[PDB]
């Protein structure tokens, strides 16, 4: 993808977060740390928080990253769509990893139970290893799809089965 998509893509508590815009933030909401007083500075109470399931939704008073240019974030992808979730990794590392976009659906997963769009990653036959898989650092890391001209991000990486394959893009 462009490099306009991946400086993005920064870390945001125990994963990542992504700038749809100048203002606004999506990340997922089991990676948020616990009551931090700030976000990029401003203080929580001044920030417009959204959530829906493990999605997450800031956005800020004021601009923070002026250097990018607003996206079209929509509820999701149609069903079959193949997107790529933009992994970033601590040590630099991008991965683009493309996944079949499913249904919504619910799955019991790393002891909990969770929603969102699902989708397989169109990686391997069993994409366990984080050679060629998600991990659970990966959280908060955006899915996009190019619609003709268009770059759409469907929400962000949640949470990813057993199997490899199986993985959970937050929307809304």
């Amino acid at each position: 993808a462009p490099p306009s998509i991946w400086s993005r893509i920064v870390n945001f508590g125990s994963g990542w977060g992504f700038w749809v815009s100048p203002s606004l933030f999506i990340t997922s909401t089991h990676v948020i740390p616990q009551g931090a007083k700030e976000f990029f500075g401003v203080p929580i109470k001044q920030i417009q928080i959204y959530k829906s399931g493990e999605f997450c939704r800031l956005r800020f008073p004021k601009p923070i990253r002026t250097d990018v240019s607003g996206m079209i974030l929509e509820e999701g992808a149609p069903e079959g769509t193949v997107a790529t979730l933009l992994i970033k990794r601590p040590t630099g590392e991008l991965m683009p990893l493309a996944a079949r976009m499913g249904t919504h659906a619910t799955m019991k997963i790393q002891g909990r139970t969770v929603g969102g769009q699902m989708g397989m990653l169109l990686t391997g036959s069993n994409a366990k290893s984080m050679d060629l898989g998600t991990t659970p650092g990966d959280c908060g890391c955006p899915y996009i799809y190019k619609r003709g001209n268009d770059y759409v991000v469907i929400g962000v990486h949640t949470a990813a089965a057993r199997g490899g394959n199986t993985v959970i893009c937050a929307t809304q």
